[PDB]
């Protein structure tokens, strides 16, 4: 049927869309900063403060899986990572800086992205 085609068609364009936001934000980052989960070892009270942990790995993982239905969940897991950050970091460091930075380059790319949802008519 049309409507099957038409719901097939809005998730292979959101699923395009959300790949090259997240390339954009990924290549914001050549310093991997925010590319993996922060080990353990490295920062063993990370878990104590940052009860949600978030990373550019885990939302490959779930965009290419399927697991992303619209451009809000993917903007929650975006503002996760920049959020963590901050509330981790003391503001006077290199990774909090960082998250500011990609916060406000992240914040254009996703604005153009919701003019894209409204453009196509994804959702």
């Amino acid at each position: 049927s049309m409507e099957q085609v038409a719901m097939e068609l809005r998730l292979t364009e959101l699923t395009r869309l959300l790949r090259s936001v997240l390339d954009q934000l990924q290549d914001k980052d050549p310093a991997r900063i925010f590319a993996q989960p922060v080990s353990l070892k490295e920062v063993p009270d990370y878990l104590d403060h940052i009860k949600h942990p978030m990373d550019f790995a885990t939302m490959r993982k779930r965009l290419e899986a399927q697991g992303y239905k619209n451009l809000h969940e993917f903007e929650e897991d975006f503002d996760l990572i920049i959020d963590n950050c901050m509330k981790y970091n003391a503001r006077d460091t290199v990774f909090y800086r960082a998250a500011v930075r990609l916060r406000d380059q992240g914040g254009v790319v996703l604005r153009q992205a919701r003019r894209e949802v409204d453009s196509i008519g994804l959702e």
